[PDB]
């Protein structure tokens, strides 16, 4: 058995989940009784158990807004329900090999390391992210992060870009705006020089200094980009879709602006008009609620070349040839779905890793550029539609596209048999089988 506990609520720890269950190990999803009352289960190959956060018939993270209290519940329990899995599992017959866990949750690995479960700790943010996390965890850096740190790590070679003070990552760049997160994000690196493996979600031709610092440092290992098998090309495992059929290839601008705040819902009305000038037909993703708050006259605009929708099968859409560029926050796991489809990139970053991954974006990687804010932090109209028309008909063009498709094929590479993240994943299943 093993066991795959993410922050309750995933895929990417799945998907590795998935992997190991190729090479024969028998995977357990660990989550709450909550989730476990509501949503459906994965299906095959995993089993699932269910731990309790304090709160198996309510949403606990609804019941306590505040992220240190949500935690301190969720630990409390969480630890205890788990000692008590692992226990029942062992009496059970069977017993936990390993515990892959999200080091968000730190108390994970002090339960299984007092059962004599070995620990694999699984880290969803990209390397460039987590390193400088671990710096500061470590007593390299001090708090806060600042442009001058992080150029010594770039003159260093530990970091391939040169940060500034909108690419370094917030919760470490501008702990109080964010003390709970930025205390998190370090700690997730306290007690990792213990476990028996470190996992990253990312690739090494991605991240090569990050990565390599990463692996020398944490002995952290590359499986990334850990997605479902059909877009990484590898064979070993809706009303949108019909209307991105009818589009002309390479034409849609995918839009996936994230969570407005009542505080602004001017900035979608500069994102819709935008969209709009640009000319481009676009998929624009955004909540029913929302929806209902943007004008009249913006939806009537948005009638002649775009589709308004709740949701989207987002890699699907991002692998169908009619999809030209995404408009994204630059989340992770949204760029890596970009990535490995190829996608070239307008980046809208908010918070938590998007800065970073916003930087690498246009300035290592080069499929696509950033959006510029003004003074005052907004975005305005006039520059979502000079980035998507940089991106999409620009003299560098080609250089967005071509970029985009050279990491697509490296990614590619790197998960299908033989690649250096296949390795990875199958040296760790080989010593727990
Ligand atoms: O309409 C949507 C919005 C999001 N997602 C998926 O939700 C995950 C994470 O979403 P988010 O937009 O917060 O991006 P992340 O921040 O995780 O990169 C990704 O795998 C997306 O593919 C989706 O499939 N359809
Ligand atoms: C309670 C809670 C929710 C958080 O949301 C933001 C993001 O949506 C994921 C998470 C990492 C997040 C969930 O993991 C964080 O770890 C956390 O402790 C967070 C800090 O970056």
């Amino acid at each position: 058995q093993v066991l795959l506990l993410p922050f309750p609520a995933t895929n990417p720890m799945l998907q590795f989940g998935r992997r190991l269950a190729y090479h024969g190990l028998r995977p357990t999803l660990v989550t709450t009784r909550y989730v476990l009352s509501t949503t459906p289960p994965p299906g095959d190959p995993f089993r699932v158990a269910a731990i309790s956060d304090g709160f198996d018939d309510a949403s606990g993270m609804a019941a306590l807004p505040d992220p240190g209290e949500y935690l301190r519940t969720l630990e409390a329990h969480g630890a205890r329900t788990l000692a008590e899995l692992l226990l029942s599992e062992a009496r059970a017959g069977r017993p936990a090999r390993v515990l892959v866990y999200d080091p968000h949750l730190p108390w994970a690995r002090r339960v299984a390391r007092a059962a004599g479960v070995a620990t694999a700790a699984f880290l969803s943010q990209p390397c460039a992210v987590d390193l400088i996390y671990g710096e500061v965890c470590a007593r390299r850096l001090a708090l806060p992060v600042t442009p001058t740190d992080a150029r010594g790590l770039y003159a260093r070679g530990v970091l391939g870009v040169e940060l500034g003070p909108d690419d370094v990552p917030p919760f470490v760049a501008a702990p109080e705006l964010t003390p709970a997160f930025c205390e998190q994000s370090i700690e997730q690196f306290a007690g990792l020089e213990d476990d028996d493996d470190v996992l990253v979600n990312s690739f090494s031709d991605l991240e090569p200094k990050e990565a390599a610092y990463m692996e020398s440092t944490w002995r952290a290992k590359t499986i990334g980009p850990s997605l479902p098998s059909f877009y990484l090309d590898d064979g070993r495992l809706v009303p949108c879709m019909e209307w991105l059929d009818k589009q002309p290839p390479r034409s849609v601008v995918l839009v996936s602006y994230g969570t407005v705040s009542t505080f602004d819902v001017a900035k979608l009305e500069e994102l819709g008009n935008g969209l709009c000038n640009s000319g481009k037909p676009f998929l624009w993703v955004v909540r029913s609620n929302e929806e209902h708050k943007l004008s009249v006259q913006l939806r009537k605009k948005c009638e002649k070349r775009g589709l308004i929708v709740p949701f989207c099968p987002q890699l699907e859409v991002l692998a169908h040839k009619a999809t030209g560029c995404f408009l994204s926050h630059c989340g992770w796991n949204s760029t890596l779905e970009a990535i490995v489809n190829g996608v070239p990139l307008v980046a809208m970053p908010h918070w938590a890793d998007q800065p970073t991954i916003s930087k690498y974006v246009e300035s290592l990687w080069g499929m696509g550029v950033r959006v510029q804010l003004d003074k005052s932090g907004i975005l305005q109209r006039e520059e979502v539609e000079r980035c998507i028309r940089e991106v999409m008909d620009g003299d560098r063009k080609e250089d967005y596209r071509r970029n985009a498709t050279r990491l697509m094929k490296k990614a590619k590479e790197s998960m299908q048999e033989g690649g250096s993240s296949d390795k990875n994943i199958a040296e760790f299943a080989a010593k727990y089988s």
